[PDB]
């Protein structure tokens, strides 16, 4: 998946 | 699955 | 600013 | 996976 | 700023 | 994975 | 700033 | 993996 | 500035 | 600055 952040 | 944050 | 990818 | 930070 | 990815 | 800190 | 790629 | 860090 | 990668 | 890679 993918976070901008986390 | 993607978030901009988390 | 901020941008979860670009 | 891929997260900007962490 | 910020980018998650650039 | 990819952490751009970690 | 940051970027987690660039 | 990769950490911009670690 | 910070870049994960570059 | 700081580069993961460059």
């Amino acid at each position: 998946g993918y976070n901008g952040f986390g």
